[PDB]
DNA sequence: GCGATCACGT
DNA sequence: ACGTGATCGCA
């Protein structure tokens, strides 16, 4: 039971609301709103689109602060209406932000899921009512009031179990105080977009087209043969079977042709180099050319990416449509992409700031290693130091090769630590491996200790937590797999670090957001990317955010170690370097 | 549409 | 390890 209102009434606009903003389009910028859902306290209401957002009373109550709004993914909404011109305040619960904090692993994407964390069934799935793939269409307006209607009434239901298990779990004010103030920054971001320099781009698949024509040609020469280079199926015939080369990896379905495996295949035949070259020129061309060509807007020649806030299980954002978060920058020849990523106005740059090895400060911090917290108190080179430890060698005896392995060491410290995969980036044995790490724990006993600690609170808790009371459940801690529970120890280990940093980049962007409107800046956020965030503003305000950024990002928590910020800024993304 | 494979950046 | 994405090849 609830009204069909064909007009505006006064009773929907109380000041405490679930309210539903239905934007089916995956992608919702500048996509079509196909109903709207009131339910309050004097009952439950849908309102046609193209009525209520044309009305001046739903307007104002959408954007007045004052007038709490309770919702699930307000930042879908919240953009949608950015594209009309119309804004949204007074968000005061985002229910997909919730449960996305009470348990990331269920991978609540619809207000049916997360009722069905509280026992609510009485709604559907988004996907039986709209469909999916080609199916996919809005349903007639009873069919869809009726669903929208059931999601408002839901999301009225379910606003205090949540918050009160969020309470117990001491996570209330991590959902008000930073994922749903990030919620509305990144609206933000997502909105003003990044400004391609498309005829750039057009400029680089031109030139990839040419290597690519000329690579190809040599490939089937070396092969003296036609064939899709870039079916894995196919080129596995030519190379391990034509050819003759050795099979030293074998993927679940037959030949791998991993670079991995290619690069140790290049001694044998000249074509291997070739396929090598192909397939990064293929990579860039295929994907980050062709495909950011593809979403661009034509219409501003902007990327608007969309951050997904509540995927990842550390609580890192993510990104899609694009995804800005693997543009190349390890290569060169794919690091000039970057180039095409331009300030939205003249007379504009980029600001670029980093956090330097945050995930390490953290683990410092968390673990409270003597060794590791005085390395950052001198503000060491962390790898030529780890390197120091490990191999009992002064700084001038540091080789680039024993660097190059106290940085695997590294890299593998913060993402668990496991044996085969450091031998593995290593290609060493996994003894050898093994012998690293007990060298590495050696020289950092409180790194050794906390991994032990923070494994068995997990298993006795059955969750571990970061900095600001993110949990990540670990049933798997107690598995009799050992491959199933080696990966959840290592969740174990990896979670408080990695999610730490997340949050210390979450609480940077919120408090930097607020500063710049304190000093009234033009710059404003485009993008976090990583441990980086990267804002654009006038060329006459880089003086002041060079100062102004890193202070914002090195003071966003207190730690045992100093953060660090590197900062750049440069007429280019490339450039801010 | 869907699994498998590959590869890019943290 | 976190993911996003593209290509291919079979239903
Ligand atoms: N554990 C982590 N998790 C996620 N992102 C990370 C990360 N570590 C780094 N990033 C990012 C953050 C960093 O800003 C970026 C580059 O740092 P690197 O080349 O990975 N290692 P470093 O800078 O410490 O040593 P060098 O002097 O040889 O460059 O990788
Ligand atoms: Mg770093």
């Amino acid at each position: 039971a609830f009204t069909l209102a064909d007009r505006v009434t006064e009773e929907m606009l109380a000041d405490k609301a679930a309210l539903v903003v239905e934007v089916v389009e995956e992608n919702y910028h500048d996509a079509p709103i196909v109903g709207i859902a009131v339910v309050n306290e004097h009952g439950r209401f849908f309102l046609r689109p193209e009525t209520a957002l044309a009305d001046p009373q739903f307007v104002a109550w959408l954007g007045d602060e004052t007038k709490k709004k309770s919702m699930f993914d307000s930042k879908r909404a919240a953009v949608a209406l950015k594209w009309k011109g119309i804004e949204l305040c007074g968000v005061s619960f985002d229910l997909l932000l919730a449960a996305y904090l009470l348990d990331p692993a269920q991978g609540v994407d619809d207000v049916a899921a997360a009722a069905k964390m509280k026992q609510y069934e009485a709604v559907r799935p988004d996907e039986a009512v709209y469909g999916k793939g080609a199916k996919r269409a809005v349903p007639d307006e009873p069919v869809l009031a009726e669903h929208l209607v059931r999601k408002a009434a839901a999301i009225w239901a379910l606003e205090r179990p949540f918050l009160d298990e969020l309470r117990r779990n001491e996570q209330d004010r991590l959902l008000v105080e930073l994922e749903q103030p990030l919620s509305s920054i990144l609206a933000e971001m997502e909105f003003a977009g990044v400004k391609v320099d498309t005829k750039r781009l057009e400029q680089m698949g031109e030139e990839l087209a040419e290597q690519l024509r000329t690579v190809e040609q040599r490939i089937y020469e070396l092969a003296g043969q036609e064939f899709n280079i870039n079916s894995p199926k196919q080129l596995g015939v030519i190379l391990f079977e034509k050819l003759q080369l050795p099979v030293l990896k074998k993927t679940k379905t037959g030949y791998s042709t991993s670079a991995d495996v290619l690069e140790k295949l290049a001694p044998y035949h000249e074509i291997v180099e070739n396929i090598l070259h192909y397939r990064q020129l293929g990579k860039l061309q295929s994907t980050y050319i062709e495909g950011l060509l593809k979403v661009v807007r034509p219409d501003t020649k902007k990327v608007h990416t969309i951050f997904n806030q509540a995927l990842t299980q550390t609580g890192r954002l993510s990104s899609t449509e694009p995804n800005l978060q693997n543009i190349p920058i390890r290569l060169e020849e794919g690091r000039k992409i970057r180039q095409a990523f331009v300030p939205s106005e003249s007379d504009w740059l980029i600001f670029a700031a980093d956090y330097s090895q945050i995930e390490l400060r953290v683990l410092a911090h968390i673990a409270e290693d003597d060794n590791l917290m005085e390395a950052f108190r001198r503000d060491l080179d962390i790898h030529t130091k780890t390197a120091m430890d490990i191999f009992q060698v002064s700084e001038d005896e540091v080789t680039p090769n024993m660097r190059r392995q106290a940085k695997a060491v590294n890299f593998g410290i913060v993402y668990g630590i496991s044996d085969y995969g450091l031998a593995q980036n290593l290609n060493i044995s996994r003894k050898e491996a093994a012998e690293f790490i007990e060298r590495y724990f050696e020289s950092f006993p409180g790194v050794k200790r906390y991994m032990e600690n923070i494994v068995q609170e997990a298993k006795q808790k059955g969750y571990v937590t970061t900095l600001l009371h993110r949990r990540r459940y670990l049933p798997d801690i107690t598995s009799r797999n050992f491959n199933v529970r080696s990966f959840a120890e290592r969740m174990a280990m990896n979670t408080p670090i990695q999610g730490s940093a997340a949050d210390i980049i979450k609480k940077a962007m919120i408090d930097l957001n607020a500063r710049l409107k304190e000093e009234r800046l033009q710059a404003r956020l485009l993008l976090q990317v990583h441990d980086e965030l990267i804002l654009e503003a006038p060329k006459e305000e880089m003086e002041r955010l060079c100062r102004l950024v890193p202070e914002v990002m090195e003071q966003a928590v207190t730690l045992r170690v100093p953060l660090k910020v590197d900062y750049h800024y440069g007429s280019t993304w490339y450039d801010a370097k």
